[PDB]
């Protein structure tokens, strides 16, 4: 065994963005950026044939909801792609077909940015402004809806994943 090293840090806080038109100055409140580099997760019903080709693009970088609290509590079209620190959050997301595995720098740590007292705090979210390029999507495991478990023999790695640390 070895003690883990610190994480590489990019000067650009939206280095990972799949849509670089995102306007970081429009983020409210002042974002607290994630500085760790552990695996993150995303429940999504969209299939890996799509996500592995385009990454995770956000719904609306131009006119979407740039306020983090508004976005996490009301879910309007936004510049953000939500992810979570919690590998098991898929169990609460009923009917989501897939648990995506992500290795991406940055992202806005939601609970560090707006506190942990709001109703979405248990989602321990990290919001990626501009989304997430496919090179930072490790892979995916399909979810069995009736037992809320991963179909681990059916996990698939993203051929485009590029390890960076």
């Amino acid at each position: 065994k070895a003690a883990a090293p610190a994480c590489p840090r990019f000067d650009d806080p939206v280095h990972a963005a799949a849509d670089p038109r995102v306007d970081v100055e429009r983020i409210t409140p002042d974002p607290v950026w994630r500085t760790t580099c552990g695996t993150l997760y995303r429940s999504d019903s969209r299939g890996p044939a799509v996500v592995f080709e385009q990454g995770f693009l956000p719904k609306d970088v131009i006119d979407g909801q740039y306020d983090i609290e508004s976005y996490v509590l009301v879910n309007q079209p936004s510049p953000y792609v939500s992810t979570t620190y919690d590998h098991d959050l898929y169990k609460t997301w009923y009917k989501s077909g897939y648990n995506y595995y992500i290795d991406a720098p940055g992202g806005v740590d939601v609970n560090k940015t707006i506190g942990d007292r709001h109703k979405a705090a248990d989602q321990v979210e990290v919001a990626f402004p501009g989304g997430i390029r496919t090179e930072f999507v490790i892979g995916v495991c399909p979810v069995d809806k009736k037992t809320r478990t991963e179909k681990m023999s059916e996990c698939v790695g993203n051929p485009h994943y590029e390890p960076w640390h």
